[PDB]
């Protein structure tokens, strides 16, 4: 059919939290969402998976990792993840730098997407349009021994994470992989994917 603009692909299919903090951080970087449109799309991916990875997923009052998916939890539920991707840098190290004081983790070397309370670790994630493993070893080569944990999802489905350690459990991981799939399938019919895969 018709090739579509991936702006308008990026404003239809994201909320519009999610595409204002990816200009937002686009603008702190010096890229024009306006010029960089695959890479938009990519940062607005890796956004909504961060915020996706989280969501319903809660600490209780017994201390217990739970999931509650009916919109409204108690105020006695912390979140488990602490979100640091979608910060300025100064907010994201000011959220860093007060867990590493709360639970004693290391202070990472390099600004991390989540802190899992219930595992008590950083985590990168990373989402990549190429084969899983070869992500996941670019991503395994920069961080080396520091304790971030990896865990990388693909738009085919595959996952790869450290030493097979998936944190989550395989509904929460598809809801994820389903918003992947609806994704790629969406930037296909506007005739998208190509550039969009081709770009990483
Ligand atoms: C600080 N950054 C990250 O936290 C990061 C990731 O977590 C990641 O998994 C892969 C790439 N990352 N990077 C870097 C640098 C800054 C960008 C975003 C900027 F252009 F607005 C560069 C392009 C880009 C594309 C997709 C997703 C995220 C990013 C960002
Ligand atoms: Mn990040
Ligand atoms: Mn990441």
């Amino acid at each position: 059919g018709p090739l579509g603009s991936m702006e308008d692909f990026v404003r239809q299919c994201f909320n519009p939290m999610i595409v204002e903090l990816a200009e937002k951080a686009m603008k702190e970087y010096g890229e024009d969402p306006k010029i960089e449109t695959n890479k938009f799309a990519a940062i607005c991916t890796h956004l909504e998976v961060c915020f996706m990875y989280s969501d319903f997923h809660f600490i209780d009052e017994r201390g217990e990792s739970i999931i509650v998916e009916s919109g409204d939890p108690n105020a006695l539920l912390k979140h488990r993840f602490e979100i640091i991707e979608g910060r300025d840098r100064i907010m994201a190290w000011t959220v860093v730098n007060s867990i590493c004081n709360t639970t004693g983790v290391e202070k990472p070397k390099f600004l991390p997407d989540l802190y899992d309370y219930k595992e008590n670790r950083f985590i990168e994630i990373g989402v990549t349009r190429r084969e899983v493993h070869i992500y996941y070893l670019e991503k395994a080569n920069k961080i080396k021994s520091e304790k971030t944990h990896i865990h990388i999802f693909s738009f085919t489905g595959e996952e790869m994470a450290t030493k097979a350690d998936y944190t989550l459990d395989e509904e929460s991981r598809a809801r994820i992989k389903t918003r992947l799939f609806t994704i790629r399938q969406e930037m296909a019919s506007r005739s998208l994917w190509d550039s969009f895969r081709q770009s990483e």
